[PDB]
C-alpha cells in the first residue's frame, strides 16, 4: 500500500500510485482492478475518494470499464510509454530546481547522482 | 517567502528555508536576523511556530544569540560545506528512489538530467 500525506488531495495520491503501478508492470494489460469499494477497504480510504482517483484514471484512458464486469487496466504500450516519459521529466525538472535551491549546480549534482548510481 | 504545506510540521518547514538561505549566502555570517516575532508577520505564520525554528537552528548551532541583541547567523564555512553536502546526497537519494519508483532505470534517468542540463 501506498501512504497518503495532507498536502494533496488523496484522490489524486492514489490515481498516482495506480499509474505507477501500471507503469512498473505491477499491473499489465487487460489485469481487472478492484472495485472502488474492495479498494476502499484495501487502502483505508473512503470509496468516494476512491471513485474520483478511478474517474480522473477513466476520463484520462488509463483504466476501461465494461458493462456489469468492473474496471480493466488498458493495454497501450504508446500510451504508458509516454507517461513514463512525462514523470521521468518531472523528476528531472525538481531534481534541477531543488539542487538549485541549495546553491548546487547542474555539474556538481550530476557527479555526485553518477557517483552515487556507481555506489 | 516560502511556501508552506500541511504534511509536515510548519516550524521544520521554516528552519529548511531559513537554512537554505544560509547555504546559498542570501543571509551570510554574521547577519541579524528578525525577532520571532518580526519573522512571524513577515511569514504569517503563528510566533510560537518560528521559536520552535529558531530554538532548532540555535540547538544546531546554525544561529546564535547575543544577550538583548538577538540572534545571527553563525560564520562557520564547514559546518554549511557539509550541510551542503547532506542536502545535495539526500537530493540524489529521492531522485534515485523516484526514478525507481517509475521503473526509470539510473542510466537513463542520468542521460536525460546531463540532456536536460545542456538544454
Amino acid at each position: 500500500n501506498p501512504t497518503f500525506h495532507a498536502d494533496k488531495p488523496i484522490y489524486s495520491q492514489i490515481s498516482d500510485w495506480m499509474k505507477k503501478q501500471m507503469i512498473t508492470g505491477e499491473w499489465k494489460g487487460e489485469d481487472k482492478l478492484p472495485s472502488v469499494r474492495e479498494m476502499g477497504v484495501k487502502l483505508a480510504v473512503n470509496p468516494n475518494t476512491v471513485s474520483r482517483a478511478y474517474q480522473e484514471l477513466e476520463r484520462a484512458g488509463y483504466i476501461y470499464a465494461k458493462r456489469g464486469m468492473g474496471s480493466f487496466v488498458t493495454s497501450d504500450k504508446a500510451l504508458f510509454d509516454q507517461l513514463k516519459k512525462e514523470l521521468a521529466d518531472a523528476i528531472t525538472e525538481r531534481f534541477l530546481e531543488e539542487a538549485k535551491s541549495i546553491g548546487l549546480d547542474d555539474q556538481t549534482a550530476i557527479e555526485l547522482l553518477i557517483k552515487r548510481s556507481r555506489n
